[PDB]
């Protein structure tokens, strides 16, 4: 592989990572399994995390940690994925900037002065987590000032393979519209998460404007069945959902539409090559789970470091399921030095 081959841009994170228990959940009006955006009343609930839960500050952001997980699975070389978006300068940016390092990441941060570097609260109870995203300096992403920079966008130039979480199109749809674009125009595989479902619900229209350059989109089956929902399609059938997101107007017909849908410790969904086949998720010891903060994105990451390699379908669905396994036995989206697939 080369340098820069795996391209992703996003909202680059902070996690603040604690088991709560469910009254915790029920003062911030929090579903045990959910993904927010911090509004006023989540201010108190980033203090009280700190001062009475055991937090723990690791990498996140959706996108960042696919970028890290697929380099984790790559090796080598170095810098094999590369990620863009925007961090403040400050403590908690210079953190984000050494475990990207540390991750052998090509990171390229457009970093501004005014606002911190987002943090998100990642709450924890049993297999549940409930994250709360304070933006902040990721909302700042400047297109003109950064991606459309030639000494940057050369970099995108240099990928087979493009990864954006639908979480971005809250900050610049026009950032992932021109990735996509370029994407189509030299047919190289551009990918997509539906990320949450605030965003079906709230930013359908920045959605269904990247949906026809999506050659593989992403999601679990709570965001496939508000998307679903969003769309008018009324199925009781997880299958369906990804057979008819699969047929979504396209707008490079040279690749046909894969769709891939994760459902925890159910079966993998994924409508591609004429069928919609069922993987099972073989890891099933619910005792050695700590946390399921990460484990979509790891899914993804493992997926994209075989999806480079051009490996069987199967064989990228296999290391996403290990890269999930691993991520779910420990705090927030983290692995150990290598992998083991
Ligand atoms: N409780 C669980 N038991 C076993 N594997 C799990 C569990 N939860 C998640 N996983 C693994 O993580 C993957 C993605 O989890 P899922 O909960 O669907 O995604 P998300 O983190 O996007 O909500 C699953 O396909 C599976 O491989
Ligand atoms: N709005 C958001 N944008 C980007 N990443 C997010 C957002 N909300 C939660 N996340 C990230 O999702 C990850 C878990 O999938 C966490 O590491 C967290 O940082
Ligand atoms: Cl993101
Ligand atoms: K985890
Ligand atoms: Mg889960
Ligand atoms: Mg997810």
């Amino acid at each position: 592989l080369s340098e820069n081959v795996l391209f992703g841009m996003g909202n680059p994170l902070l996690d603040i990572s604690a088991v709560v228990d469910k009254d915790f959940l029920d003062k911030y009006s929090l579903k045990p399994n959910d993904q927010i955006l911090a509004e006023d009343k989540h201010k108190e609930l980033f203090d009280e995390l700190v001062k009475k839960f055991k937090v723990e500050y690791h990498a996140g952001g959706s996108t960042q940690n696919s970028m890290k997980v697929a380099q984790w699975l790559i090796q080598e070389p170095h810098k094999a994925a590369t990620f863009f978006g925007c961090i403040g300068i400050d403590k908690f940016g210079e953190i984000l900037k050494r475990k990207a390092a540390d991750a052998h990441v090509d990171a390229h941060y457009y970093e501004q002065n005014e606002q911190p570097t987002g943090t998100c609260a990642a709450c924890i109870t049993g297999g549940n987590r409930s994250l709360v995203a304070n933006l902040a300096a990721a909302n700042c992403y400047k297109k003109e000032k950064h991606l459309d920079l030639e000494r940057n966008w050369v970099l995108v130039e240099k990928a087979r393979v493009y990864y954006i979480a639908g979480f971005f199109l809250t900050v610049s749809p026009e950032s992932v519209l021109k990735v996509a674009r370029y994407a189509a125009e030299n047919n190289r595989v551009f990918t997509l998460n539906l990320s949450a479902p605030f965003i079906s619900q709230f930013f359908k229209e920045a959605l269904m404007d990247v949906m026809p350059y999506v050659d593989i989109l992403f999601g679990n089956e709570t965001e496939a069945a508000t998307f679903a929902r969003e769309q008018g399609f009324e199925t009781k059938d997880i299958k369906e959902i990804a057979k008819k997101a699969q047929a979504l107007p396209k707008v490079n017909s040279k690749r046909q539409r894969t769709v891939i849908f994760t459902q925890g410790r159910d079966d993998t969904i994924v409508a591609a090559e004429n069928d919609v086949t069922a993987f099972p998720v073989l890891d099933q010891n619910q005792e050695e789970i700590i946390d399921t903060n990460g484990a979509g994105d790891a899914f993804v990451g493992g997926f994209l470091s075989q999806l480079v390699s051009d490996k069987p379908l199967t064989e990228c669905i296999r290391a996403g399921h290990y890269a999930a396994s691993v991520i779910i036995r420990r705090t927030g989206c983290t692995f150990p030095e290598k992998p083991d697939f």
